[PDB]
């Protein structure tokens, strides 16, 4: 019986895997909506941003690999939170989302394998570019197909498959009111009698 809507339900995403290693774009739109076009690592990263689906506020809070001096210790405490998995598809090289199988869910559901799992499309904003072909360009170009994804997606059937490169938002609002809803997941007291 969660509160009335809104309220940010706070969503800690682990993304899982790298899909045309170019999965930072996203988390950067994730808050600013603006991928490495005008983004670089040159400050403290790692932090939660507040989305909104309809109207309601749900933080994301991004977690990547480790890569912390700290050294946190095997079993972060966050075990009592979201934790939503973003295994990272990748249309923009040769069934690159397919490893996504091979480790990532192993690492996801294999490993929290409750229901925030979202099969998101990365670097999209080059599958119509050559950026993502130096990635591979093994293809000459090769983005993945509707027959290629729903091939894997139906193998995990994670929460929600879509595509759209962290800046581009042809379904971030998508995957972000999934991941949310991955990690927020509402009430079903819902009324019928439509």
């Amino acid at each position: 019986g969660s509160k009335i809507i809104s309220a940010m339900q706070t969503i800690k995403c682990v993304v899982v895997g790298d899909g045309a290693v170019g999965k930072t774009c996203l988390l950067i739109s994730y808050t600013t909506n603006k991928f490495p076009s005008e983004y670089v690592p040159t400050v403290f990263d790692n932090y939660a941003v507040t989305v909104m689906i309809g109207g309601e506020p749900y933080t994301l809070g991004l977690f990547d690999t480790a890569g912390q001096e700290d050294y946190d210790r095997l079993r972060p405490l966050s075990y009592p939170q979201t934790d939503v998995f973003l295994v990272c598809f990748s249309v923009v090289s040769p069934s690159s989302f397919e490893n996504v199988k091979e480790k990532w869910v192993p690492e996801i559901t294999h490993h929290c394998p409750k229901t925030p799992f979202l099969l998101v499309g990365t670097q999209i904003d080059l599958r119509d570019d050559p950026s993502t072909i130096e990635k591979l360009a093994k293809n000459k170009q090769k983005p993945i197909t509707p027959e290629t994804a729903e091939k894997l997606a139906r193998d995990l059937k994670a929460v929600k498959y879509v595509e759209c490169s962290a800046l581009t938002q042809k379904g971030l609002k998508n995957v972000f009111d999934e991941a949310i809803l991955a990690a927020l997941e509402p009430p079903e007291p819902k009324k019928s009698r439509r």
